[PDB]
């Protein structure tokens, strides 16, 4: 016997041991004679259109393929359980936190980042950790990463920033040129960059990683009152990352490392899980805050913002299906129940709109009818129609135009968002120079020790190295910005590189 | 109180007594505030990409059309049952006749052809009469219309003679240019233009109409013996026409005078049924048949093929949600059970390949998965995966491919299809010149009266009056060669019209 | 002869001439032998899958059809050009008024609102007038109507507005009920009610009704100074509209009325055009307007703010294929070249969203890349790439980030839009109660005369008695708000109906 | 100075000379202010839905991705050109082959087949290598492999032998024991699996392997005389391959290894070329050859059908945008011109309808009017109408059925189909045991020598030892069938596996 993963199909046979095996059906329904051999008219003679069996098969077959995700393509999914371990309702009303020991289901997707669906999963990326929590108040999805913050600080840049982190447009080859020339370009990167690079750049599976909103976000509680929180959850498993070359070697040897490490763990009752804590800023505190609280690049220190307990994050089930209950899970940011609010974080604010947006192209207008994204612990009732592929009733003859006086669906003013004043010129404000190092420079010196700092600067160098002289000038001269010796150390590398 | 369809919101909020109105919710299953005032920086300031709620709505709004059908787009549906009368058992062995008593849920749509989804339903055109039968072995969709034969004999032909009966593509205007030049060219549609002409080109609703098979479909006992048959459902209601000015009339005042019928009738008892027969030919008659048995515009004369009851047709059932129930209902001609095939007719050969295709497109490749078209009294399996808007589990984790040695479906040899055999050059056999007026003539001279014939080609000449002279001239050509008469009374008429 | 839109095909073949008919071939470009006839084994043998004749043009015939506008999905198409007549650059810098006598090319779409595309040309409802500006800062859309108002302020209610003009849910059929409850709930829609249901609810065609872009808009000139504005484009052939009679009798006798009574228009000389205006608020006017400018309920009374003239629109040119020119055709309001921007009306904001959107999905991600809708009168260059159906070049191995160090396109900052300032609470506001009745009353009274007043209360009535006595009430005594005249009359009507 | 493929950028630069980079649009043409800054109320309030720039940039992108092809998802592609050098007319009267020194435009893919589109290029696989003419008889796809035979010989188990070879659909791991079972049930395969487990299961590149058309084809000249045929392609460049070592290596040392080498090789002047060559048999030797000749599992000996010169295919034009040119290349097998035709070879005949009908799909029902899909060295011209993305002008006004008395469109007898006779039932005749070692025993023992074949079981063992043991038995006992010792080297490897 092997690992559970590789026993699949011994398994599913064993567990229907002794029923008969099922009629093999047309999509139709209609039973087929011999779906090993063509309808043809003679052995050797054409075959024919009267075959609707196999057109029936084939046409199905042909459209098999659904476009990936336009970024996160390559990841793993499982099941499981929100469980509330502390009491945080002095700061949010949402009901999937409303009492100690509440348990709501969850389901969650690792990803990579830049590869496609046929990538490896064990290579330098950022990492999704997107957690969908079915609470009776609808479905609520912290699409969060495996970092606290991300290379950028305004949405306009993002398609960008993806672009450059892909393929060329010409060649269909990874470029550092195209990399490099967007980070040295975009200092505001340097944080994340830092952390990227880094041990944590390749975390030992998914189970090893902490997951974090990245985001600031709002919470209001039921007297109306808001403050501002940074969602963390942090690994009980401890963080474990995997050495350059060992990533390199199971890079070929498993490009799927992740999503087998995952469903083994599961399927042997090992359990991963994790510990969701909230940092929590007031709105005073947020208007002396020595950053922009919103500035996605920025943490909040620990020191100032201590982590509070909420609950315990369990994965205990394996998909059955990986194309209907993961590749077709959509995780929306604006998926946000009473209690939770977003921030003015601009790029957050630009994922309001994209991921439901991207999801009604890549699955359909109707995505959220598929079982995985329907809010089934909450009532889905409304004046929304038709659209293609409707399933169930489509709500039946219900009256569908609001307001009306048949007594269909009404809305719910306990539901109001919270109230915040905003007063300003409507205009695009730069924030491109809203400090790129201050934090970057704690990180360097105070975080990393010299070991990693060391590993560090080996592995951004022997990427950069790949791109043009001029590129890796600018670089280096925004490393040096951070510190001195950070670029320093980087340069002499590449010295040696350039041979 | 009014006719039951008018009152179809007062009925929904009476069904729901005294129970309280549900929570309004996104798509997502959130509570919303207000859905009736959009969230703004000041009562007269821009509007937020915030406002979740607004663009879930909106986008889907803008998400609620899907492509019409591109030929019979205006209709109507009802659901309700077969049951068996008589035993015809010893010419197929199809589950779904397979005792007496047998009841079968069915689907029906009724449908007029050319006009768009917001034409009027008491027009000249043929009618379809669609009726799915959820059976044991899978769906049997019996494609039929309320007319036994049809305009060609050649699938070739289907998509021109369909252009000609629609918009001219510059003007975007009916043009009788278009629909004359393409009949006059091709003779072989006098017996159904003749049809249709007639005052069965106008039934007063859909339940005053019979409807058939049309084609030759070839139906197998158990012993594995076939016959060649076409299908009849007889109107228990009767055949009612609307004179051609009344369905002017109704054209105006109620466009949807047979969605209305049909809604009513059902609503207040009045269900209508249609008796199910057969025809039957042996493969020797078919060999001896003055013409090609298998020739979509000639009938099968009752004195020699006697019709044999089999069932009834009971529509008792009204759709509660039209979008959901009957546009996106799906009648795929190809869909028949072990004991009901196809024959060699050409066009019924077309119709096998263009209607799952069309479904694919018009709602999508897994259409056969949306409620009313899921062969739900059949237990569908087998290894077809995947594809956009996957519902329910997608077959688990079962085996994916055949043969396999771990318990998946399995062909089911009493299914395999009946031997017929065929030997000759594979070629394009032109059919143009397969007598295209004897039956049009016993028609014209037996079938109709003199009343009858009168209307009938003032019916014609009142269209093809304004086809250009050149085109009425063919025309009349044509029906001169059905008989001297039909043409000459017409010619007078054409001659009156063009002063 | 006859009409030039009914000679169309016999104008295409003289346009021939001499020439010879191509040869016909498959999409894939290769000849075919016989078109006509289909691959069988024996003239009455199986049809073959290897007749990919058949095959290609079935496939595509199949896939014809795309989803109609979810509203206005009826209507007709004529290009031409704008020509400025007068000097408006104090008030707005847009090129496309850069100097008198300058012409830009436009494309406009007519149509109804309601009705799917096989409706009726002649029935009361809005029409749309929707005009593309080609210029060479990019396409400029005045997406307007045949009205300066609408039915409601808040685009919340748009989809229910819609929704409860069309179809009821389950039985397919218009519904009094649905229209009148929505109406009578929300009196702010008195105003362009009165307006539909008065003489102008049935234009005489396309020709004769004048075009407004209804929002308030704001202009901006080369100082970088703003005002707001109202466009406003007056039929040069006259107002004209049909009696409810001859609408009617239109309605069955000529459906496409309006898209022939154009097509002829233009193809015998008779040329429409309109001449183009705007009225100008300024900044400070805005603040005391006595309603709310950006309120979509209300107008700009002419006295206070005269129209200005500015040029002339002129249709001179036919579509030469319906589906690929006006079916095809996409105005995006938020299509704004610099110079001309949007107000804050709540309205106008919600379909700087819904326009693009919509046709993302009936047309495609690409469909600013279909011939009609691309702005080729400016060059497109930016970092956007891929997605289906990509034409083109795609923008070759051009840098696809941005910013980046090698020469792809930059930004203009000269395009950078007007700055404004707001401030209040981020709340949604109700405008339900912003002063439903004044300015309806002064079209009651003003705007028509005693006889207009009569045939204004018995087309409403008309309409009204078909609605429960508790919705006739509640509508009537909204009427009676405006004026207890405008009430009184209509209930006469209605107790006359209700015999 | 890097490789070409490195310096896409650097190049494309210094090509604009000092031009002044272009202005940055929107989609539709407007002229971008700023597209770094998202607009909001003040430095840190929330984003507008104003930001048009924003949303048109966000919402492409959202849609950049369409579904991968189903198999064969990762590849390269390059254009070039095919010259006649023999002269082969008394065979093939095709347009392509007219006379010597004739050129013929072509586009060309290569892949592997399992992975997807992130996947490595240097794994075990067969290699696609698809070639299209754009002849002015239309488009002739010559959609071959790198190898002259196929794992199955009937279309219904390829969506099931795909499905083995790809991913199990609850772990989404590859899986030895569905590849393997699959393969040792059906023993069919093993001519193939011999050829992919040989050295060249891994070419080095895809300049050093052949192309074959596989298939037996059918010629036809002149004076409608019929041969059947074989394309054989032999790279100029000669057979070289990658270890197993290397090609681990190179998977993750760079996984577009194949991409990069064809660019290169191109972009430095180095193109590479293949001589087309043909073997002929008559349709006498058809009826004898001891195999059925349109067995895919089978060769035709050389000895007996020896290689006759036809031309040279040659590739010297890189792509300039990959996802325009390459992606969305759609190569169908049905896309053959007069002179060339499908043979009864049961896959062919499947393949003649899977391809199209997956483009539909996974481009659109208008593919092939995508430029690199478009036969633009021909004139198409059809009754073909509308569908979505429909670009050029649709084909006007022209005619829009067929036959009709305006002059459009007419088919040309020369192009008809040669004729064929058949005789039999139709049903589904077995070929699951027609000869499945005859062939692989010859290959084993002659085509190969000691040395590959002793890595061709040690590269079997090593993927075959981990499925279960039951697995390996059946295998290893197809195996022997071969030749035993062809079972017995392999069962002693795996005995050493197992320990
Ligand atoms: C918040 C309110 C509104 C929303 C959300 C909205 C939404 C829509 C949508 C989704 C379409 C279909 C577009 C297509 O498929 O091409 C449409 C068409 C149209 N709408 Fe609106 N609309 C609104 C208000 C109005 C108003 C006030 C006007 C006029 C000033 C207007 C004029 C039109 C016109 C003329 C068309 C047809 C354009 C064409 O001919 O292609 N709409 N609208
Ligand atoms: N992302
Ligand atoms: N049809
Ligand atoms: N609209
Ligand atoms: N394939």
């Amino acid at each position: 016997n092997r690992d559970p993963a590789s026993d699949q199909m011994k398994h599913w046979k064993e567990q229907r041991a002794a029923q008969k095996p099922d009629v093999l059906t047309t999509g139709g329904g209609n039973p087929v004679g011999d779906k090993l051999n063509s309808l043809t008219v003679g052995p050797r003679g054409p075959l024919l259109v009267q075959d609707v069996v196999f057109t029936d098969e084939m046409a199905h077959f042909d459209r098999e393929r659904i476009p990936e995700r336009v970024v996160h393509a390559k990841g793993a999914g499982a099941f499981g359980y929100f469980e509330v371990t502390h009491d945080i309702t002095r700061y949010s009303k949402a009901k999937v936190f409303e009492h100690i020991g509440k348990r709501t289901p969850i389901a969650v997707r690792f990803s990579t980042v830049a590869g496609e669906s046929g990538s490896a999963d064990t290579v330098r990326d950022p990492r999704g950790f997107a957690v969908k929590f079915y609470t009776e108040d609808g479905n609520w999805d912290l699409v969060g990463n495996n970092t606290p913050i991300f290379f950028i600080r305004d949405a306009l840049l993002f398609p960008s920033f993806i672009h450059s982190q892909k393929r060329n447009p010409q060649t269909h080859l990874k470029d550092p040129d195209m990399v490099w020339d967007f980070w040295s370009l975009r200092p505001e990167s340097l944080h994340q960059v830092s952390f990227l690079f880094s041990d944590r750049g390749i975390p030992d599976g998914h189970r090893h990683m902490n997951g974090y909103g990245s985001h600031t976000f709002k919470l209001v509680n039921a007297n109306g009152e808001a403050v501002y929180c940074k969602f963390h959850y942090k690994t009980d498993q401890g963080i474990k990352n995997l050495s350059v070359e060992d990533a390199a070697r199971l890079a070929h040897e498993d490009p799927d490392y992740g999503l087998r490490d995952l469903f083994n763990a599961i399927a042997t009752g090992n359990y991963p899980s994790w510990t969701l804590y909230i940092q929590v800023m007031t709105f005073s505190e947020a208007e002396i805050f020595p950053f922009n609280p919103f500035d996605l690049t920025k943490v909040w220190p620990h020191g100032d913002y201590p982590l509070i307990p909420v609950g315990k994050l369990v994965l205990n089930r394996n998909p059955v299906n990986y194309f209907a209950e993961v590749e077709q899970l959509a995780f929306d940011p604006s998926n946000m129940p009473p209690g939770i609010e977003p921030s003015p974080d601009k790029m957050l604010q630009g994922r309001l709109f994209a991921y439901p947006d991207t999801h009604r192209h890549r699955l359909g207008p109707n995505y959220l009818q598929i079982p995985v994204n329907c809010p089934y612990r909450a009532r889905v009732a409304n004046y929304q129609r038709d659209g293609p592929m409707c399933m169930m009733d489509n709500q039946g003859g219900a009256p569908n135009y609001y307001p009306n006086s048949f007594s269909a669906p009404e809305h719910q003013p306990s539901a109001l968002e919270h109230r915040t004043h905003f007063s300003g010129d409507v205009q695009r404000f730069n924030s491109a120079n809203d400090d790129n190092v201050t934090q970057v420079r704690t990180f360097y010196l105070k975080v990393l020790n010299e070991e990693q700092r060391k590993r560090l600067c080996e592995n951004i160098a022997g990427h950069l190295k790949d791109a043009q002289l001029f590129i890796q000038k600018k670089a280096v001269k925004n490393f040096s910005d951070v510190h001195p010796e950070y670029g320093s150390r980087i340069q002499a590398l590449l010295d040696k590189y350039n041979e």
